[PDB]
């Protein structure tokens, strides 16, 4: 027996995926000056530090 | 059993988190004046500071 097929096909399919992470830090402090002069720990030491 | 599905799907998801943290400090002081000289603690010690 003869059967007519109409041909009407039509797929689509997408996908996606990201991520993303991030971290920052920035810690500075000038050397501490208490009495007009520079303050010292131990013996060569200042009140300072630099972080980035 | 011929059964026909329609494929119609569509998922979306999203998510995002962030933080802050920030501190300062900014103390200074001119050495002091009294009568017309500079005071003076200690032997060499000012009235004064500075901090950041």
């Amino acid at each position: 027996d003869i059967i007519t097929v109409t041909l009407d096909e039509t797929t689509s399919a997408t996908k996606s995926a990201n991520a993303d992470l991030s971290k920052t830090n920035e810690a500075q402090m000038d050397p501490l000056q208490v009495g007009g002069e520079e303050l010292q720990i131990g013996g060569k030491y200042n009140f300072s530090y630099d972080l980035n």
